[PDB]
């Protein structure tokens, strides 16, 4: 009795749900270990088979719980991981992404991403990004908090024009991009992933927002998901953490958001209406 799960297209032709699964701040509780790991299966048997993870979340710990949850399962699954860009040189870069792929338990992740801008030149990265690429340990890569500059100087450089997404902050809260960044990926076919979509739960407590919530029968965090669900071109990234979290998500893409619903948003969760410098966490 759920509806599908709508699809994003990738730049290199493959196709992901647009609802995926993040896991910032998973490995930290050895009590909480065996509800994350099968959180993390639940929301690939529910269909939401992205999963962003990343070398910094606890320094490999979020990895190897990513790493258990699909063992028997890798084709289930399309792996998100990152590189921080204090390793993103020319060597490092190669050497993190081994050591992602040995956390993991994998030969090859989906997707690997810059973490944010840093101090090595972007054709390094690109570069080592293209050799992983060859040889077979990425199968794309991508950026994430790159601001409308950051991308311009990142298609100047060789191969630059391969990005295959950009992993950024948005949600109702938080909807700078809408004026320049968002429109410009979608105008260039590079998803965007949207990264905190209930704003780490600050968003919850919003009035308007748990109104609608009522008017559905929804939590807030579920009529914040449906939102995203309404903007093309965005996957977006809820961390899941326990089974009932995940079917919550996965059930808020049954929520029908009306026509009233979203002017209502709108002028409670009002539209960027001049360039922002963009937010990050």
């Amino acid at each position: 009795m759920h509806d599908p799960i709508p699809t994003i297209a990738f730049p290199d032709g493959r196709k992901v749900p647009a609802l995926g699964q993040g896991t910032w701040r998973m490995g930290e509780n050895r009590a909480k270990t065996a509800d994350e790991v099968r959180s993390l299966q639940t929301g690939l048997d529910l269909g939401m088979t992205l999963i962003d993870t990343a070398e910094m979340y606890g320094d490999g710990a979020a990895e190897r719980i990513v790493g258990e949850a699909i063992k028997g399962r890798r084709d289930e699954a399309f792996v998100v991981s990152k590189v921080l860009p204090s390793n993103a040189s020319r060597a490092g870069t190669v050497a993190a992404c081994e050591r992602s792929l040995r956390n993991l338990g994998i030969d090859c992740v989906d997707l690997y991403l810059l973490h944010w801008r840093g101090g090595y030149p972007l054709a390094e990265t690109v570069a080592a990004f293209e050799e992983l690429k060859k040889a077979g340990k990425i199968r794309a890569w991508g950026v994430s908090n790159f601001d409308v500059d950051d991308m311009e100087e990142l298609s100047a450089v060789p191969d630059g024009g391969n990005v295959a997404a950009n992993q950024v902050l948005y949600n109702l809260a938080r909807r700078g991009i809408e004026f320049d960044l968002l429109p410009r990926c979608r105008a260039q076919g590079v998803p965007v992933m949207a990264y905190s979509p209930l704003d780490e739960g600050r968003l919850l407590h919003d009035a308007d927002l748990i109104h609608i919530a009522k008017a559905h029968q929804a939590t807030p965090a579920q009529v914040a998901l449906a939102f995203l669900k309404t903007c093309s071109g965005v996957i977006s990234i809820p961390k899941t953490g326990s089974p009932e979290r995940a079917r919550e998500n996965r059930d808020a893409m049954d929520i029908h958001l009306t026509t009233e619903n979203l002017a209502e948003l709108d002028r409670h969760f009002p539209p960027p209406r001049r360039k922002t410098r963009l937010e990050v966490i």
